[PDB]
């Protein structure tokens, strides 16, 4: 077949009940995810060929940087919960892998008051159960998968992308077949 089981994309063994429709991993230290994100922009050229009614999911990860890791995650979190991952993707990336002036969870913070987030605005998500249990959403969907490297998509709790097998040399052409091969799954 055109799409095979094996090559865009693999079967979950224990497929996830209840999982998002459409779910991407990331961590703000992982070198393709870098790529994926500021280079291929994966994301917006998956999220932009999703069907009607299909949404987009995308969480961080704990397993790269340790304490700095988890700080991401919860910084996500605050990002999710604020609305504002549009504003910090960018500089986080940048600030983790290009500059390498994010070192601390204050180095975090900085980012997002430089993009205009309010330091109060800022602390008191940090700070809040509601960012608490999204870091939770994040471990838990993670944990669901057995979840150990990363950049990840799934779709469905059933298939998970695999772009090694997109057999393209061409980087925007890779990008296209990743996006329409989620849209294939999606429709399964
Ligand atoms: C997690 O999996 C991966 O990261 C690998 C990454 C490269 C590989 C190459 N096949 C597609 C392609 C062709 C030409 C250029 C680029 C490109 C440009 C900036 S980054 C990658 C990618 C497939 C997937």
């Amino acid at each position: 077949a055109q799409y095979e089981d094996g090559k865009q994309y693999t079967t979950l063994e224990k497929p996830v009940a209840g999982a998002p429709q459409v779910l991407e991993f990331f961590s703000f230290f992982c070198p393709h995810c870098y790529q994926f994100e500021e280079v291929l922009h994966i994301s917006d050229n998956v999220k932009k060929k999703l069907p009607e009614g299909v949404k987009m999911t995308k969480y961080h990860v704990n397993f790269m940087g340790g304490d700095l890791g988890k700080d991401l995650t919860q910084a996500w979190a605050v990002a999710m919960a604020l609305g504002v991952e549009d504003k910090v993707t960018v500089p986080l990336f940048e600030g983790v892998q290009k500059t390498q002036t994010i070192r601390s969870a204050s180095d975090i913070r900085d980012v997002f008051i430089n993009a205009g987030i309010k330091g109060e605005e800022y602390d008191a998500a940090w700070n809040s159960f509601v960012v608490k249990s999204l870091v939770a959403q994040q471990e838990k969907a993670a944990a669901d998968v057995q979840l150990r490297g990363v950049p990840a998509m799934f779709v469905n709790g059933k298939y998970q992308l695999n772009p090694q097998g997109m057999d393209t040399s061409n980087m925007d052409v890779f990008v296209q077949q990743y996006a329409d091969t989620v849209k294939y799954l999606s429709e399964k």
